[PDB]
């Protein structure tokens, strides 16, 4: 049972919940309302099983691509934003959030993986996926490692399977055509092979997780990483001198990421939905409370006007956008959970040698993205 008369926030760990924190204590002074924000590990996971149940927080943190399913699990309550806030914020993030014609989230902000690079061992980044290989040569002979990043959530090596072609679901009248899978196409086989050479030649390792590279770039190993405007504050804080750049080309062209926007949703089952409808559009989607986020841990482009016109400045922000552009927004749709895990599971095996490439995602698109559809979709 969810308390009346206060806020629980959830946001996942590497953002800026301290940040936020601020913004609760904010709303505290104005209001009398505690607002106790958390980041539950496996929070995505957590969320559906709990808030189904009882019943889990009053406001719930995520990128948008997985709103779809807790809508349609029920579990959101139908936002009422009028046009004037409408307005603040850009229309592309009002549609990441849009689902069967109505919002069901307040769009946050907008998070794109770049190359992160370091200046001292590479002044001049490679603009290419197939320069790399001689560059790991080359900084092997002096003990570091060309570029290490996150291989076990597929979201960071999805912008060069997508590269040459791969895709998701195909978009379409439209709407997302779920049996038009582009995961076994040419342009994915071609991606996720590149990427399996890498790790053949020694060039990285199937089991590189987000700690393990953030440790390695941060304290000077590694020159080059793959993260999103989250992790810019703790490279801040090891002193490394870094750039912000757009992601490599594969056979000439961009790696497109895919794009999600941070977004906050209402539990359905909370009696606080007007408080945290008070907390979301009038502390939170302000200059001053996305300034404290900001501050903590970098939300990115952010999808509040006024604030953005300040943060494009940056020219990490502009590196940002500029690999945003090259991408493709997620998409909302419930399917995504299980896309997710499916593919996760190739990119693993794949990357670890227990299977082929044609054969990890020939089974991903002939049975494992349906199977685990049908998974999601049955209780378990
Ligand atoms: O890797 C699958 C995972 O990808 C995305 O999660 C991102 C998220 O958008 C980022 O904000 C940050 O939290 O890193 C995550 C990668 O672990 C999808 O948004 C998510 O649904 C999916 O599970």
């Amino acid at each position: 049972k969810i308390e009346e008369g206060k806020l629980v926030i959830w946001i996942n760990g590497d953002k800026g919940y301290n940040g936020l924190a601020e913004v609760g204590k904010k709303f505290e002074k104005d209001t009398g309302i505690k607002v106790t924000v958390e980041h539950p590990d496996k929070l995505e996971e957590k969320f559906p099983q709990v808030a189904a149940t009882g019943d889990g927080p009053d406001i719930i943190f995520w990128a948008h691509d997985r709103f779809g399913g807790y809508a349609q699990s029920g579990l959101l309550a139908e936002i009422t934003p009028d046009k004037a806030f409408q307005d603040k914020l850009y229309p592309f993030t009002w549609d990441a959030v849009r689902y069967n014609g109505k919002l069901i989230a307040y769009p946050i902000a907008v998070e794109a993986l770049s190359l992160i690079y370091n200046k001292d061992l590479l002044p001049n980044p490679p603009k290419t996926w197939e320069e790399i290989p001689a560059l790991d040569k080359e900084l092997k002979a002096k003990g570091k490692s060309a570029l290490m990043f996150n291989l076990q959530e597929p979201y960071f090596t999805w912008p060069l399977i997508a590269a040459d072609g791969g895709y998701a679901f195909k978009y379409e009248n439209g709407k997302y055509d779920i049996k038009d899978v582009g995961v076994d196409n040419a342009g994915a086989k071609a991606g996720l092979t590149f990427l399996v050479d890498l790790i053949k030649n020694k060039h990285m390792n199937a089991d590189t997780d987000y700690s393990i590279a953030e440790a390695a770039f941060n304290k000077g190993e590694t020159a080059m990483t793959i993260n999103g405007p989250w992790a810019w504050s703790n490279i801040d804080t090891s002193k490394v001198n870094y750039g912000v750049t757009v992601l490599p080309t594969f056979k000439g062209q961009p790696s497109k990421p895919f794009v999600g926007v941070l977004s906050a949703g209402i539990n359905a089952a909370s009696p606080n939905k007007e408080l945290a409808k008070e907390f979301l559009e009038n502390y939170l989607l302000t200059d001053e409370g996305l300034e404290a986020v900001n501050k903590d841990k970098p939300l990115g482009a952010v999808a509040l006007k006024s604030y953005e016109e300040e943060l494009a400045k940056d020219p990490r922000i502009a590196a940002t956008m500029e690999n945003a552009q090259k991408g493709e927004i997620m998409p909302n749709i419930p399917q995504m959970s299980a896309f997710w895990y499916a593919v996760r599971t190739a990119v693993i095996n794949a990357a670890s040698g227990r299977q082929t490439v044609d054969e990890a995602l020939k089974d991903l698109k002939e049975k494992r993205i349906t199977n685990t559809e049908a998974a999601i979709a049955t209780g378990k």
